[PDB]
Formats: C-alpha cells, sequence, structure tokens
C-alpha cells in the first residue's frame, strides 16, 4: 500500500558554492525542497534536518589521511597543500570551496541518517536528494563527489541486511560504488549510464565483479539520446530478473537527474515521467528503500524532476500546473511540471538494447 516517507534536507545546503561555470550547484536541492513545499507535500512526509556526519562515520569506508585532508583544506591554505590536492585529486572538478567539508557531512549524514531508519524500520522510504555522490573513492574525491554518501549509507544498511541491492540511473556510471562492492556478493551494483568517450569511463558490460563478486556487479552501457520507452522496456525486465535472482532485502537508488532531456552535461533525451518510472518500478517491489540524488545540471529540471519523484514515492498525484515558489521566474517560459523530449536522434537501436539486456541476463543466470 503506501509508504511512510523519511524525507533529509538542510536549509543550508543550497548556499555552498563551487564557483564561477561550474555545472554542480547546490542551489538546486533549495529549488526542490521549495518546489515541494509548494505543491503541500510536507504534509504527507516527515521532514529531518540531517545530523553532520562526523570524521568517525566517513572512516566507516574512507581512510584517515583523506578524511583529515578534507577537514583541513581551504581556499585560504591551498597554496600549502599543493602535492596533497593532486595526491587526493582535488583541484578543478572536485574545487576546494568555502565549507566544503560541511557539504560533505550535510549529505552523507542524510544518507546515512536515512539507513538507520531503514534498519529501525521506522520508514518504508527515505529520501535525501543532497547525497547520491557516487564517484568519491576510499582516499580520492572524483567527479565533484568527495565523500561516498551511498558506500556509507550502504555500509549501515549491511549491519541489518543480509544483501542489498544498488541501482545507478545517472547519466554517468556509478563507479566509486562498484569498485567499493566490487569483490562481495553482499551488494549487487547496476548501473544504466553513456558509455564511450564519456567520464568516468568505467561500466563495460564486461566488467561483472571479481572474486567473490563476480556477477554482482551489472553494467549496462548507453549511447547518446536514449528515450522514454527505449529506457522503459530494458529497466523493468532488468531490475526484475535483479529481484528474482539476487533478493535483496533492502534498495538504495540513486536517481541522478542528468539522464534528462536538455542536461548541460548528459547527452540522454528522458522526461520527467520516463526517469520516475525507474522509481515507480523500484517501489512495487515493496523492500525498505533509500532514494537519493546525485547528477543534474540544467537546474530547473532537477528541482521538477526530484519534486514529481518526491510525489511519486507518496503515491501523491500532483497537478502539471507548477503551484508559484520562490523560483518561480526558473522554470519559464511554460510554468508546468513536466518536460517534453528533444528531437535527438536515439542511438540505441531497439537490437542494442534487446542484445546488451540479453548479455545481462546470461550473466544474472550464473547468480
Ligand atoms: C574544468 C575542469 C576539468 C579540467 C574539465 N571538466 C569538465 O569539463 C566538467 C566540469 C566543468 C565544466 N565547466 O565549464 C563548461 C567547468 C567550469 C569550471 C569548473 C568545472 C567545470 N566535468 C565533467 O563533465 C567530468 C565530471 C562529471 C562528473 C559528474 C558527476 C555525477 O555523475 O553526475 C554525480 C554527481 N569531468 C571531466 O570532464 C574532467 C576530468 C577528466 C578529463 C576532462 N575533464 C575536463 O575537461
Ligand atoms: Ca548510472
Ligand atoms: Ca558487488
Ligand atoms: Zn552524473
Amino acid at each position: 500500500g503506501k509508504k511512510k516517507v523519511c524525507y533529509y534536507y538542510d536549509g543550508d545546503i543550497g548556499n555552498y558554492y563551487y564557483g564561477q561555470g561550474h555545472p554542480m550547484k547546490p542551489h538546486r536541492i533549495r529549488m526542490t525542497h521549495n518546489l515541494l513545499l509548494n505543491y503541500g507535500l510536507y504534509r504527507k512526509m516527515e521532514i529531518y534536518r540531517p545530523h553532520k556526519a562526523t570524521a568517525e562515520e566517513m572512516t566507516k569506508y574512507h581512510s584517515d589521511e583523506y578524511i583529515k585532508f578534507l577537514r583541513s583544506i581551504r581556499p585560504d591554505n591551498m597554496s600549502e597543500y599543493s602535492k596533497q590536492m593532486q595526491r587526493f585529486n582535488v583541484g578543478e572538478d572536485c574545487p576546494v570551496f568555502d565549507g566544503l567539508f560541511e557539504f560533505c557531512q550535510l549529505s552523507t549524514g542524510g544518507s546515512v541518517a536515512g539507513a538507520v531508519k531503514l534498519n529501525r524500520q521506522q520508514t518504508d522510504m527515505a529520501v535525501n536528494w543532497a547525497g547520491g555522490l557516487h564517484h568519491a573513492k576510499k582516499s580520492e574525491a572524483s567527479g565533484f563527489c568527495y565523500v561516498n554518501d551511498i558506500v556509507l549509507a550502504i555500509l549501515e544498511l549491511l549491519k541489518y541486511h543480509q544483501r542489498v541491492l544498488y541501482i545507478d540511473i545517472d547519466i554517468h556510471h556509478g563507479d566509486g560504488v562498484e569498485e567499493a562492492f566490487y569483490t562481495t556478493d553482499r551488494v549487487m551494483t547496476v548501473s544504466f549510464h553513456k558509455y564511450g568517450e564519456y567520464f568516468p569511463g568505467t561500466g563495460d558490460l564486461r566488467d561483472i565483479g571479481a572474486g567473490k563478486g563476480k556477477y554482482y556487479a551489472v553494467n549496462f552501457p548507453m549511447r547518446d539520446g536514449i528515450d522514454d520507452e527505449s529506457y522503459g522496456q530494458i529497466f523493468k525486465p532488468i531490475i526484475s530478473k535483479v529481484m528474482e535472482m539476487y533478493q535483496p532485502s533492502a534498495v538504495v537508488l540513486q536517481c541522478g537527474a542528468d539522464s534528462l532531456s536538455g542536461d548541460r552535461l548528459g547527452c540522454f533525451n528522458l522526461t520527467v515521467k520516463g526517469h520516475a518510472k525507474c522509481v515507480e518500478v523500484v517501489k512495487t517491489f515493496n523492500l525498505p528503500l533509500l532514494m537519493l540524488g546525485g547528477g543534474g545540471y540544467t537546474i530547473r529540471n532537477v528541482a521538477r524532476c526530484w519534486t514529481y519523484e518526491t510525489a511519486v514515492a507518496l503515491d501523491c498525484e500532483i497537478p502539471n500546473e507548477l503551484p508559484y515558489n520562490d523560483y518561480f521566474e526558473y522554470f519559464g517560459p511554460d510554468f508546468k511540471l513536466h518536460i517534453s523530449p528533444s528531437n535527438m536522434t536515439n542511438q540505441n537501436t531497439p537490437e542494442y538494447m534487446e542484445k546488451i539486456k540479453q548479455r545481462l541476463f546470461e550473466n544474472l543466470r550464473m547468480l
């Protein structure tokens, strides 16, 4: 039936700034929040402010040296940390900005708090749109991600769940989460992403895990222009097969919105309905679910996507006419919640989609 939803948000998150021209805009989390408050969704869910995750919490995965560096580095002392910055991959893609460590603490606090709430059976679904920073590595920042809140949230879930399923619908391969759990069968990682001359360069369908983790890493590489119909015809069958074979007792769904049509960095052609169809599919399995954010660089579309996905999590129909909000002008010229796909060519032929699905089904038979 309808589910209890716990949502994590800190009013300060929107003030963190990556720098002039950087595509990652934490302000998009504030726009999402303001939009869902104006739709009245606060009436249907419990809103929590996450705690700031500590160094102890972060070192359940990350190295002590890397976390000590993140806690120390500031724009005023960068000159003294030149060598350290290069070692930890902090610089241009992952800049040093005012309050960087606090931003990591808030993003992580929401994911970990959500996992705790699910473990305690106090909620059916936990939502943290400030989370989903899937590229961060044990001792290195990557692709705008510094602390891997997902890996930390999964490790929390593993205290009470023998098998955890991770699903990543961000346009980028969730390399950091895959790497952390590559040699274990206690976490199955499933990533759908653009592959071929595209960041981070990983996620080939032949990357299937290693040792005890062999067959517990699933990658669906895609080309430019995938649309709602093509994505929907592959997502439901793959996830259904994964659920049948793997039988997880908890799920983590990374909802990176950069897979939408018109994204600044992405080259997919999904609409908000096409993207949210994934949430709907995962929700039908009735398992404890942690929903996270991630990418999304055309910020009006990110707010639309995550507001609709929160409404989907709540089983609450919301009108297409956007209600007035603090960021109403960002939603012009239509002021509608839903988006139209572009006329871009879908390079993912129906035969290519079926072939990759068939190849992944062969791997799933090995479970
Ligand atoms: C200016 C920073 C980099 C020097 C530059 N990155 C980008 O163009 C851009 C960043 C960038 C673009 N502009 O202006 C057009 C910037 C302006 C200032 C700072 C950074 C950027 N980076 C990339 O696309 C990707 C990262 C994508 C991360 C997605 C994260 C997620 O999956 O969605 C989850 C949260 N990285 C790159 O392309 C980097 C590293 C590999 C080699 C090529 N790269 C780049 O040319
Ligand atoms: Ca992905
Ligand atoms: Ca694995
Ligand atoms: Zn992304």
